[PDB]
């Protein structure tokens, strides 16, 4: 492994309706064959999860996909998906900073038509700690947003595989 990123799943945002009047969403976040899962909550389109999923990186130029669904007795009816490249925040690591303020913003990630990201995405230091904030739009589903906040974790060494 080269680190893990915590990856908080903040909220959803008007996630799209899938039982009538409402929903009962859940997240998997994947990276590769590695696959997390948030809570449900019952009955919600705006669902404030706040559930941390920490996945081990080993290529960090597989995207981190996520996607919702509705947990339902028959079919669990998908909600949207999208994805993310933690490759800036990589980035951002490999820049050693130490010693600054909180909140110190280094690097941007603009939208465009590729990616998912609803909003520019900020990576920023509060110490010793590289974070990033994401609003990521979804795929595939007629309306939703996730909220993510993003943090790498060193694995201490030990060095030379
Ligand atoms: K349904
Ligand atoms: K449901």
């Amino acid at each position: 492994l080269v680190g893990l990123v915590k990856v908080r799943v903040v909220r959803g945002v008007n996630l799209a309706v899938r039982d009538l009047r409402s929903s009962d969403p859940y997240v998997i976040v994947r990276m590769g064959k590695q696959k997390l899962k948030t809570r449900v909550i019952k009955k919600t389109t705006n669902p404030e999860w706040n559930d941390e999923l920490t996945l081990s990186i080993e290529d960090p130029a597989v995207p981190v996909r996520l996607e919702v669904y509705d947990k339902d007795t028959f079919i669990d009816d998908a909600m949207g998906n999208a994805e993310l490249d933690i490759r800036p925040l990589v980035e951002v690591v490999k820049m050693k900073i130490e010693g600054v303020a909180d909140n110190t913003v280094v690097k941007k990630v603009v939208p465009n038509r590729q990616n998912c990201l609803a909003e520019e995405s900020t990576i920023y230091i509060s110490e010793g700690k590289v974070k990033q904030d994401v609003v990521l739009r979804l795929r595939d589903v007629e309306c939703g947003e996730i909220e993510l906040q993003l943090q790498w974790v060193d694995i201490p060494g030990s060095k030379g595989v």
